[PDB]
């Protein structure tokens, strides 16, 4: 791969059937990477494959329920074989939200969000490690959230899963440095995705989202490609001195207090 | 309680038979609070009760394995009845550590640390909510760590549990503000406890600990009472405007880069 592209790089992006994950798959592939993705719907994935391949992108995808430990192991096995045991990039993007106040969460809600948002990202990273190392130039990017550092209504537990992810990001940057793997996190602010489309369905959640956008310096939602651009950069050989960082792509939301 | 004391306040401190928790019990009690504590060792708890009571402290304790959901429920029931349904203070101090690199953790390891370090704290907070609210002046203090914010050898997963705790702390401060409950976190640096004594039994870990001490401005470990002082203060009616904060009692560790 050249200084500003990913020509010849292999990548695995979790949850790439829509939203941010979809934009990340497009960005990485358009920059020359060979991409592999997953989601829980085969039909959806196949329609994504048809669009991507129509653009000349090298992409492959298979169904995987990241909430399942055995399914994750199966996914990594499949990917390793598909890439010949060499994986340059791992983007832990899949995630879900359960809008409830902390005390209204059930054991099932908690277990589900924790397994998909944090455990899956942690598990998959460890599973990918030998292939990232074998690649000799590995990159692990976690997709966090501003909600992992600051209070947002109905995101106490969702925020906790991201807070755990952020700390894991910092530590892995040090534990895997000798393996030539850089590890960073990208925290999106409000990005127009299906998750957001379903959110504004609720009038209260719609109003809560409007607050966020207004606390943005740019006062507008970001686009998946605006988030994907940062993820792509961190993978470029050009970003070789960047590691252990959690970068926010939020239109200035994190820098705000009274605006 | 006056502005600088806890006369008449009721409190629950988890893991108060040793180290920081022990120090917190003694501090709160010496300031007038009626305290209830727990741990997994009945014999140790009885020795403690004798020590504290002979000093005139109002303390009570029962054995409880915080890694168990049912035991946590049982604990809350007993404390609520012991305090007649009114709990002013809850200090989530109990925690353990497993010193393995992220990729060497077993599922058992991960489940254990996450259940005691984060789940127990989250669950206990929710169980205590009605009683904290009933007290008319509640305080919840989470004992975090500098490790929940920055990388420390063998504390990738441990740090993740604290990072989750820190975010939960910030959110609960907002969700429970209307119930007149303040929520804060206190992150200790290196405090002389049994956990620390066991740790330095291993030469490599002893050297890693010396790196931390050498990196704090005061260049020495703190004592349990030094950490306890900050916990007691946040509970004082004097700290009525402090909430949603994570304060570090670390001899300056968190402010250092090149010293
Ligand atoms: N949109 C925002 O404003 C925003 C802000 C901050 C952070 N984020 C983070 O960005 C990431 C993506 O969010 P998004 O808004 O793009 O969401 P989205 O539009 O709902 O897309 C999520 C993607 O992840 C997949 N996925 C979810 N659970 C999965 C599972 N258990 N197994 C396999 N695939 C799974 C979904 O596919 P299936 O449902 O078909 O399986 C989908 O492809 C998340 O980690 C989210 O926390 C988003
Ligand atoms: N010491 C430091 O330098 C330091 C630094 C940063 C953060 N911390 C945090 O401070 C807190 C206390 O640390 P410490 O150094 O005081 O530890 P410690 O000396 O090992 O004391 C921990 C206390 O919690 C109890 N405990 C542990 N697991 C329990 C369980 N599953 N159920 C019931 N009780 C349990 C222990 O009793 P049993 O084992 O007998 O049950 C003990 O009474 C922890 O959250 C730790 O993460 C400590
Ligand atoms: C309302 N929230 C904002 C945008 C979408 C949803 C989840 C995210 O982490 C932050
Ligand atoms: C070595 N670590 C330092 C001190 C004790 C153990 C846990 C803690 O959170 C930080």
């Amino acid at each position: 791969a050249g200084r500003w592209n990913l020509e010849g790089c292999t990548a695995l992006v979790t949850g790439g059937s829509r939203g941010i994950g979809y934009g990340i798959v497009e960005e990485l592939a358009s920059l020359g990477a060979s991409v592999y993705t997953c989601s829980r719907n085969q039909k959806e994935l196949n329609d994504c494959l048809t669009q991507w391949r129509s653009k000349g992108f090298k992409v492959e995808a298979s169904v995987c329920d990241l909430s399942s430990r055995s399914e994750r192991q199966e996914l990594m096995n499949t990917v390793a074989n598909h890439f010949h045991g060499k994986l340059n990039i791992l983007v832990n993007n899949a995630g879900i939200v359960i809008y409830k106040e902390a005390k209204d969460y059930t054991v099932e809600d908690y277990s589900l969000i924790m397994s998909i948002n944090f455990e899956a990202a942690y598990h998959l990273s460890v599973l990918a490690h030998p292939f990232l190392k074998a690649s000799e130039r590995g990159n692990v990017v976690f997709i966090s959230s501003v909600s992992g550092a600051l209070a947002v209504p109905y995101e106490a537990v969702y925020g906790a899963t991201k807070g755990a992810m952020d700390q894991l990001t910092r530590c892995l940057a040090f534990e895997w440095a000798k393996d030539n793997i850089r590890v960073n996190g990208v925290g999106p602010g409000v990005i127009a995705t299906s998750l957001v489309e379903m959110t504004i369905q609720d009038p209260e959640q719609k109003e809560n989202l409007n607050k966020l956008i207004d606390r943005c310096a740019l006062r507008r939602m970001g686009e998946p490609k605006e988030l994907a651009a940062m993820v792509a950069f961190l993978c470029f050989p050009a970003a070789s001195y960047v590691t252990g960082q959690i970068i926010y792509v939020d239109g200035g939301l994190m820098a705000n207090c009274g605006f």
